[PDB]
């Protein structure tokens, strides 16, 4: 089985990633960002991936993680991204380290993390890797602009990263999703949700399905000739 | 009859066809069309129990109202419709005439506008749909001596994005696949080294394959693409990146 | 004295338009719908300036306008193709002729001026075209599907045809409006004007001169190194 | 005299926008990155401008020039962020350090001096922040991960802070630079800059003037209607 890793797979659109790669034939390794959470993915996954614990703001456990994969089940030949994290905030009221910290664990790892499997995916002559923007990098907001730039730097890395491996056959695009339904959209009132819902033509959320549906695509013998764009989930929120 | 019905326009060859033979694997009872009879009839023979075969030249209301209604009397609405045209009348600006203008217009953007205005009951009534249309890169990455096929493909991403807001609240997609350089009967029939020329182009460093752009349509067209609607899904090797 | 040719000058932004390019030192031809519409504006640009009458949709009257202006003032160097019409419906109600007269009007009319003007701007070496797309093409809303193909079209013309003409130094952009202040929009009520206004970053409709004054940088010596882009005036109403 | 901020302006481009934005009747303080490079700036601009050493990679650097203009000449209400350097490398020999340097001067820097001169425009409901982009954010190619990051990253920024400061009718825009003629392509064989131009559809280098134009045109009354765009200047090598 190759192996995918799934950084962030504890809930939400990276479990849902982790599972559906997992239905597709992967062998998965998903991370979590404590002991207890790998342990959960382990427990989770069974036979067919494994969980470890990864700060990616760290390059040594970035490192350590993508090693002990390489020792223990094969090399990492589809990477997903997945990062959620955010600190919103207008500009003046933007931190140097809210500024710092969303670019550390959105973009730079991104960097990391392709950087370090280029070496397995190239010996292989096949590699996926999927990066999870956001409508976000498109479709401006006040108050995100961390974020943005970070999402908008990982699409841009992306196309020049596909330019660079695309000999090889290996693929890097990116998902972007729009309004997803979480644990905390759950936490919402009614009244805010309806006001996001309200801007998406589909006139709803989508579930973080949709999104492993789109990485399962793109990860697939279906998405072999797609290299260096950007998928669009978002119900029509925004359109290009 | 009982399966959801696909309208596959211009399914005789290369990327026509590979949609039209995808969606029967997924599922669809496809109607594909050709510009003959004879054209028809094969596809008929193709198809067998999972599909027809009928005779549409899209320039033309009537056959276009003739086909569908046809469609809806023997075998159901027409739930996935994709539209699918491939004719250039490529020529530098100042040789390009009205009917090169014209024809290419007409075949490309006019027929989406007519075949999506005449699907959109049944579609509304089911609340279920997909409109798919076939694009190109070249509404994008602009070449010479293309300026009518670009115009049509952009104006049809721009179509789609209109009638996806329209019929969204309605859970019906309107999406767009562009494909980059496929490879077909007439780039087999190119020189070696005008294909080379081409592939160097591409990331992936070759020509496309026609499955590579149904195995797209048929990602759209599926229950996995359900939170999709209003987008071009590239298929072109890294040709053009956005 | 350079000729330029404004289509759709008696008023709003084709007005401003050719008022500008009047002060920017060119000959301004600018068309009405009409024979006394063309009289106001020959009596409105005196020595700088000429009015014809021009139905867009007639190819013979294009040869015949353009034909006049090279046998009376010179060769057109600046074509500025300026249309606004529209004829909204949801697709259900979308008639054949709402579709084709849009699409006449608009993008074949770019297609037959720019052809027609070709030849006397390849002779001179120099050359400007300049069409006026809408922010429509771009930010989708109902019942628009028309227009904005037509506008869609008309950018996707406007690079083929830069890629044509650029090694002759001829430019070809489109200037892309948002919410513009015209006299239509005068009629409207208060309560529909400010939920247009609210959907702007700057908080404001646009005024005509605004797009004039794009218009101008693109017609000038200072935009040489530009062709084959839109230029977007809308305020922040769509980013990209 | 309204005054503007343009760093890097000792050549090319800097040098270009910041003699332009003279002309235009600003009080333009240039940075270099030493004292001697400031000296110079100084006895060049005159009574019409100033000349000051930046480190844009250094927070406290930023401060005290931000703070030195506002005690000596007025607030910044024209803010030019221009940055050129480059370490480009393919992924894998791409380091850390290559990453977080150009992040850093170009992004970082970004971030920190729009956030600085907030202030000044809000109280004077007058302002312009100008990013210099690149055609690289936009048209991918190898060995540019960081830089292309960077850029598109600063053109998401300028769309967030767009829509946050608009209804005070400061704009935020970049202006995006194809292949520009440099001292630096000046030394490049005349065969590798031929593969440049004919990439080119003006089969041509721009030159720094052309960046200024662009420039001086979105910091006027000419482009108030203007804001959360990037304004391609590359004559064709990329459209959009």
């Amino acid at each position: 089985r190759k192996v995918a890793l799934v950084t962030g797979a504890s809930r939400g659109i990276g479990a849902a990633i982790a599972q559906q790669l997992i239905q597709d034939g992967y062998f998965v390794v998903g991370t979590a960002t404590s002991e207890s959470g790998a342990q959960k993915l382990t427990d989770s996954f069974g036979e067919q991936g494994a969980g470890l614990a990864l700060d990616v703001r760290n390059l040594d456990e970035i490192e350590a993680v993508v090693s002990h994969i390489e020792q223990n089940y094969g090399p990492v030949l589809v990477l997903v991204n997945n990062a959620g994290i955010t600190k919103d905030n207008l500009l003046l009221r933007m931190s140097e380290d809210d500024w710092d910290d969303i670019l550390n664990i959105h973009l730079k790892a991104v960097y990391r993390l392709s950087k370090r499997v280029l070496k397995g995916m190239t010996k292989a002559r096949f590699g996926r890797i999927i990066n999870i923007s956001s409508v976000v990098a498109h479709f401006a907001n006040p108050g995100q602009a961390n974020y943005s730039a970070a999402k908008a730097g990982i699409e841009a890395f992306s196309r020049s990263l596909a330019k660079e491996m695309g000999s090889r056959q290996i693929t890097v695009n990116s998902v972007a999703p729009g309004f997803i339904a979480t644990e905390m959209t759950d936490a919402l009132s009614e009244d805010i949700r309806k006001k996001m819902s309200d801007q998406v033509a589909l006139n709803r959320l989508g579930e973080p399905q949709d999104i492993a549906n789109a990485v399962s695509f793109l990860a697939s013998d279906k998405a072999g000739y797609i290299t260096g764009t950007v998928l669009h989930v978002n119900g029509g929120l925004y359109m290009a």
